[PDB]
């Protein structure tokens, strides 16, 4: 089962990850990281992320250009919920490339070291 917002479900058993294996987790179950592209379906990422007590990976990350957060498909966001002043790329200092959403539903960016629960999208 999962949350479902129009034709997109996002789905968890509770997997807690690093950012390369949570994308892979997703990618063998044939769908990716939670990619929530609008306030409704950031709120249905947001409910489980509650549930499950845990700050969550969603797919977009800056690897390529720093500053520049992209999808699985190379494209910019076409929706953000940031929490106040991230994202800061400054982890006490290091370089922050992946995205965590909090149980508020605010964004923070992250090391992709970091292990957060595996939220997919369907
Ligand atoms: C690894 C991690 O989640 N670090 C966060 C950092 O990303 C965030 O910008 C900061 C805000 O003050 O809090 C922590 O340092
Ligand atoms: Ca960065
Ligand atoms: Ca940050």
């Amino acid at each position: 089962d999962g949350q479902a917002v129009g034709e997109k479900i996002f789905k968890t058993a509770g997997a807690v990850k690093s950012y390369s294996d949570a994308e892979q987790l997703c990618r063998e179950a044939k769908g990716q990281l939670a990619s929530p592209r609008s306030s409704a379906e950031n709120e249905a990422v947001t409910q489980m992320v509650r549930a499950q007590e845990k700050n969550a990976y969603l797919s977009m990350n800056d690897i390529s250009t720093e500053g520049r957060f992209t999808y699985p498909t190379g494209e910019i966001l076409v929706y953000s919920n940031w929490a106040d002043g991230e994202p800061n790329n400054s982890d006490e200092g290091q370089p922050e490339n992946c995205v965590e959403i909090f149980p508020d539903g605010k964004w923070n960016d992250v090391p992709c070291s970091k292990q957060l629960l595996v939220i997919c999208e369907f």
